[PDB]
């Protein structure tokens, strides 16, 4: 079922954007608006959770609300994980990326309705599911519309993905205006048509400007593989169901004992895959040196994606409880402060990577670089703690939480570009294909443990609390810059 790449880039219009494949206008507005909407969505999610019922809210504690948005990122890695198994194996990425974007729409429809919290479950579940069938595939659909060896393939990649930051950066100021100043519904509603934009140009387009691409199961199961791949359904549904019958009368079939679950396989999923990669028999002994190797990279990432990702978190609720809004006439929106993280990087990166070509040979190593991550990560912490003890109490200038959004980006403009090399350099052979899904969750172990850390974070204890994590990652980032020798030469 697997077709020649070649045929299949014949199959495609091979210009009409930008020099591009009209495909690449169908899958960068896709893509656009799937994360407009999500990222317009999260910019007022925690409000929506935490406010007052009569501020249009769901009343829920700000504890609660917080750990909840916490570990959202880490569900959408894990459903991710299916989501690229089912289109591999089921659907093939394009059906995969027209049923995710049905369930995201109707996510958002959920929350755009009346309704309470039953609503919110029932609208994190739709878009989990459907952003673990749309976001790790869509990327394979326009790698399709390159034949092999066209040399605008990376560019078109990069073209697609400026639809990230894109989406990240407006959709707080739209949906975060309209759903802040206005009305909350209004603003998951807006998200929703968001969702349906993208739908349409896909279904619409996706015809000519796509042809076969994506449009074929590249790995199909076979009838036995079927009925084992439902046998291996049916193992989890006992799984589940045995947990239920042992949960449900106990009265532990709680949001709580979830996120608490969530937590545990934060640290457990790292450490067996670890042991497996270190174990295998597939492996040389040099491979199982660099496993070692890849250790501390690995815990400098969750650290430093602990705090980054905390900045749609914690730092939200920062905004909205701990800021003063109201400087000169103008009411600050606190959803607006989501639209920091984007901004810099779009202005940023290409500094960076100015600066990286200018150093040369004089260049921080991989390994420094994800200790200068972590340095930063752990200065922007120590910086947003300052006002609040200075003043002694009330709110504070805004200016000290773009200072500390700002200097996150410094950091994530270190680490964050070399976190696939170094996860492709120290991985074994026998596990080249799992090194993005490798990578990818030490950021979303991050967010697991996030969710735990949140009862730590109240107004007494805030100093306490950022000076800590502020501090764990100054430290660690000081012992990865010692041990970075060893590890920079160990890189294949």
């Amino acid at each position: 079922a697997s077709i020649d790449k070649q045929q299949i880039a014949a199959s495609v219009p091979q210009r009409g954007f930008f020099g591009h494949p009209k495909g690449l206008f169908t899958l960068f507005f896709t893509e656009f608006w799937e994360r407009f909407s999500y990222y317009g969505m999260r910019a007022i999610l925690v409000y929506y959770m935490y406010y007052e019922v009569s501020k249009g809210g769901l009343g829920l504690d700000e504890h609660l609300a917080l750990a909840i948005m916490s570990i959202y990122g880490a569900l959408v890695y894990m459903s991710g994980i299916i989501g690229g198994w089912l289109a591999d194996r089921v659907f093939g990425t394009s059906r995969a990326v027209f049923y995710g974007g049905l369930l995201i729409m109707a996510g958002h429809i959920a929350l755009a309705i009346p309704g309470g919290v039953a609503a919110l479950f029932v609208s994190m579940a739709l878009i989990v599911l459907g952003t673990g069938l749309l976001k790790p595939n869509v990327s394979s659909i326009v790698g399709d519309m390159y034949k092999p060896g066209d040399d605008r393939r990376d560019a078109g990649f990069s073209i697609f993905y400026m639809g990230i930051n894109l989406g990240a950066f407006l959709a707080p100021l739209v949906v975060g205006t309209a759903g802040m100043k206005y009305n909350f519904h209004l603003g998951f509603g807006l998200a929703a048509v968001g969702m349906f934009l993208g739908l349409v140009v896909f279904v619409a387009t996706r015809k000519k400007n796509l042809g076969l691409a994506g449009t074929y199961v590249p790995n199909p199961l076979t009838p036995a593989e079927k009925k084992k791949a439902a046998a291996i359904m049916a193992v989890g549904a006992v799984v589940i169901a045995v947990l239920l019958a042992i949960l449900i009368p106990n009265g532990w079939f709680t949001v709580e004992t979830f996120i608490s679950l969530v937590g545990i396989l934060g640290i457990i999923i790292p450490i067996i895959y670890f042991v497996v990669m270190y174990r295998s028999p597939k492996t040389t002994a040099e491979e199982r040196s660099r496993v070692i190797a890849y250790i501390p990279l690995f815990v400098a990432s969750a650290m430093f994606w602990a705090i980054q990702e905390q900045g749609s978190t914690i730092l939200a609720n920062y905004a909205d409880k701990r800021t003063q809004l109201d400087v000169a006439g103008i009411h600050l929106s606190p959803a607006w402060f989501q639209s920091l993280n984007p901004l810099f990087i779009i202005i940023l990166a290409p500094v960076f990577a100015w600066m990286w070509v200018k150093l040369g040979k004089r260049q921080p190593t991989i390994p420094q670089k994800f200790a200068l991550g972590l340095l930063f990560a752990g200065l922007s912490f120590i910086v947003i703690l300052v006002p609040g003890h200075l003043s002694g109490g009330g709110l504070v200038h805004p200016i000290w939480l773009v200072l500390s959004y700002f200097i996150v980006v410094l950091g994530e403009l270190c680490l964050s570009p070399v976190g696939l090399s170094a996860t492709t350099k120290l991985a074994p052979a026998a596990f080249s294909a799992q090194t993005m899904s490798l990578w990818f969750l030490s950021n979303a172990a991050a967010q697991a443990i996030n969710a735990q850390l949140v009862r730590f974070y109240t107004p007494e204890n805030e100093t306490a609390y950022f000076g800590t994590i502020g501090g764990a990652a100054l430290v660690l980032g000081l012992i990865l810059l010692a041990i970075a020798p060893r590890i920079g030469r160990l890189m294949k």
